[PDB]
């Protein structure tokens, strides 16, 4: 089956970004012209996923609801669930067990921003994979900060380690994952790691050992914009601004993607444009159709 | 009397910045490494004002309270009051009548960012003025968007117009004002303009006609950053970021300002820095003391 | 035949960028960590093109030769020729007539900077096209400034205009072109335009009217960094720096491309690294092998 | 005597910046909208110095002369001299001995960028000093990279060390110095240091030991931009671009300075702005007068 459910994990207290995140959720922070979460949301929409569960903190979930509603305005079906404590990426599947049901599901971090050509085809295999899991590898300068995947000479991925002190490679596993239905029980069966979290890397290693993990390489022609510091956030906004102003197009605009993939029509677009017409956003949509 | 009370007017629905202000008050949005509200707050602190009333919309006032508390952590006394409808800048003095009492009071807009090494000195005269008012002029190339002050050959302020279609000068009257106690009665007597607002420019014209208006000039050593569009927000964040890292200092950091003006001591700075120490905002403070 | 010759047109006086370009040729200006010309040179190398003619002004041509030499150090064959006066892009084929001989040839502008995922594949049809020409269309905000290609409902390119006052579309024809051997005679018979230049757009319209022009779409996932203003130059440098620092990889590094495509071996790279080892460039190459 | 002569030391091979300095003199590289040399040149002009000697390498000197000419277009008198080998900053006084004659003279490095609203007043004292020397200190986080000046409790300069492994303070002695006529003979008596150069710090230590040294402090309102690496160059260009755009001015624009200090008149400004009018550098000047 094609993966048609997705979860955006957008919780966390954001201590690493204080004081900016003392009174605004990290995933609501603007990346130039739109909140951060519009980017990973766009990534799921580009993969054809329209049924999505958003997980956030007790305090932030209602702000995401206020921003997005049930998503029907974009031809989506959005649901929300609260994560009491940030216990690890894998907890997303426990919290989302009912939402997932017996289907396949993708997980994307609310702060995962991708930009690049052919992202839909980069994700196509993952979306259509019969069983197992797919993750994406990206070369970074500081592998120690991420889940790291090692490849042998044939170029086959043969190991995964979470924040290794001596990375076996410079390839980090990104915040976009595709899983089959077995991930739910797999997650419920995990024990906390040394840092007290249900590790996504433990989930991935299981799939790998059973030969069910596909590691899709995301080439250097793609940008995976970091959002870990005040500096990286402003560099992400400038990057997106440089692209949009030059092209006269927006990057990860849900309304545009919904329209282009026919989740909604021109008429619906014109309505959505109304409340946004005081700036380039609403005008952009009207000009579009 | 030295002006020792101040009001930060930080209401508004933020429609102009949608969708980034759909779930977030514009004044909580970050300008590089701190919430926008830290900027006008620092401006008042730099004038020696420690008793401050923050006004916002019903919905947003509690978020400002959660972010700032009563201000005692920085040696300030912050109180809060709500503005049900944005009836105009001058309504700040009606809502703040009880807070003001019989004292002089300054008003700063919550979305105004003032920068300038000599600003404290420039505000000194305004703080000490015995009666009347002081406003701050800044050269812009789009005067038609603001209150505009015209000067005669001698250099005396001769007229004030709110968004003149044919500006008489290129000097905008910025959102920082120091008034004597009579502004409250002036405000309570104003009638709404054509746009249905109690205008700050009408208040300023009254002081001008009584011969009690001083105009402080902010020359090219100053910056008054635009926060009106997605584009101006990133331009403002870029400005703060480049100046802080190239000049090795922090712009409008209340903890630093409170410490430097002795509102708080080194022990308190370290205590405040703890929760903020995962990034340079907190580490800078620890190094400072 | 596969296109195996290329021309980099890097002349012009650069008046648009004065006074920066009174002091340095535009194509020698740094785009973060390397001279601008390294970018279009990398593009040709990525297409497998190693036999290249560099055209510049009488004053600058020796500068490029000083920088690049004959390119043998990177397994290329670089030659130089002077363009007495900037009489138009098409003059490149007259100046390069002897160099081109009877072969196919690509033309890239010395200030053309592309960044994106599958560039080699995007150019593959062009490199292998039997006869005719191939150009690349990119969506921009200001088509008026470029050669514009209009598409009909079916998506077929139906017209080409050079800087139309009323663009028939928002697709600009970039500075990368692939031609068969017939372009030389077209160029020799072209009459100057209203502005007194031999227009590349007239050459392209000739191919188009013969039904021999392919228009390869460069999606919004690619960046075509503008280099026309002081502002666009720093946005380009920041864009590249953002990508490189995050990845720990360089964009358009000729030594790396030469090495990866086996134009040179590791031993060769070590020698090239020597004179560059005082900064990350030299160190990067050493680390690479 | 008022200091009326200045020397800009602009040699060196700039190997740390390869490959961008392979075919371009480092001081001809742009810092946003004008060549690097314009900055230290403006620093001298702001001190009222109009008789200037530019010293560079045998390959680069002619390029500066090509760009700047005799400086008469800006009411200056510029002359040039070649430094055969980079034997040290202090060699400037030997090479420039004939130029200096019996007068006082300032020395500024060709790659130092000084910014600050009060710099002119700050330099006024130095220009008027009857005898002795004035140097400029600036706080840095990496004092070990520069000449370092230590102050006692009183605030008196008590030691000077060139690149100390154990810095005695964090105040760097920047690349701007004002000397009386005794500096020439001091230079003739210097012996090369361990690194084989005539050190400016030995000269300054002599003045210090004779109790004839003044140290001007550049505090928070100043910026002293690093131009040593590819990264610092873009950081410096970002600083200039942001300050210029946000504050509506030009940093170190010789035409503007020449006009404002009455070195040239409005007609000459327009004439000079013509060739520069395709962009804002020229348009700003036209608007200025
Ligand atoms: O104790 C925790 C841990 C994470 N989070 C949140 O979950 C998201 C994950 O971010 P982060 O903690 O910085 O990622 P890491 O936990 O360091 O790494 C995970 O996410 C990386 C990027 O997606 C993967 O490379 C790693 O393999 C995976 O373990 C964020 O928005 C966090 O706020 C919390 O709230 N609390
Ligand atoms: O009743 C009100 C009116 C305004 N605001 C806020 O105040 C700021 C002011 O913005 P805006 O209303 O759009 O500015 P204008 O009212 O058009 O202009 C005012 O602010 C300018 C400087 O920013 C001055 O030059 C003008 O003279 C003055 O009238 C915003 O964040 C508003 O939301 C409130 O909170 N309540
Ligand atoms: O005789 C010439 C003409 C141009 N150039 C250089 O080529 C580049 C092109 O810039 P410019 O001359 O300003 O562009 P245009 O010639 O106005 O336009 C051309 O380049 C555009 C994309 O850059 C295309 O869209 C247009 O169709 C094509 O005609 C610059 O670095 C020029 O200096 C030369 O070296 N020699
Ligand atoms: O004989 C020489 C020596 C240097 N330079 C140039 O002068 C600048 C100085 O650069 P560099 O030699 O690398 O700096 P240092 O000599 O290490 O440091 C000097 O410059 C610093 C400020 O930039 C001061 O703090 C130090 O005290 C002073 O010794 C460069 O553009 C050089 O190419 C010359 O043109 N000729």
């Amino acid at each position: 089956m094609k993966t048609r459910k997705g979860i955006i994990l957008a919780g966390g207290s954001g201590t690493r970004l204080y004081p900016v995140t003392m009174a605004v959720s990290q995933q609501l922070l603007p990346i130039y012209d739109k909140p951060m979460i519009y980017y990973p949301l766009s990534t799921l929409m580009l993969a054809g996923i329209r049924d999505i569960l958003i997980i956030s903190t007790p305090q932030d979930t209602p702000r995401f609801q206020q921003l997005l509603g049930d998503g029907s305005q974009w031809g989506l079906n959005l649901q929300y669930k609260v994560q009491p404590s940030p216990d690890g990426l894998a907890q997303a599947f426990i919290i989302g067990e009912e939402f997932i049901g017996h289907d396949d599901c993708a997980l994307v971090l609310g702060d995962n921003i991708f930009y690049g050509h052919d992202l839909p085809k980069l994700m196509e295999a993952a979306v259509n994979k019969e069983s197992g899991a797919t993750v994406f590898a990206y070369h970074v300068n500081d592998p120690e900060r991420y889940g790291v995947v090692e490849f042998d000479q044939k170029g086959t991925a043969v190991s995964l380690e979470e924040k290794p002190l001596q990375p076996k490679s410079n390839y980090a596993v990104t915040g976009l994952y595709f899983y089959d239905n077995s991930v739910v029980e797999m997650a419920k069966n995990l024990k906390p790691s040394a840092r007290g979290e249900l590790e996504i890397t433990d989930i991935n290693r299981i799939y790998m050992e059973q030969g069910r993990l596909s590691v899709a390489m995301m080439g250097r022609g793609y940008a995976w914009l970091d959002t870990g510091t005040h500096q990286s956030l402003i560099e992400a906004s400038n990057f997106i601004a440089t692209i949009e102003e030059r092209q006269g197009l927006k990057v990860s605009c849900p309304e545009e993607i919904a329209f282009r993939k026919n989740f909604i029509n021109a008429q619906q677009v014109i309505e959505l444009a109304g409340p946004l017409s005081k700036n380039d956003y609403g005008k952009y949509l009207l000009k579009m159709v």
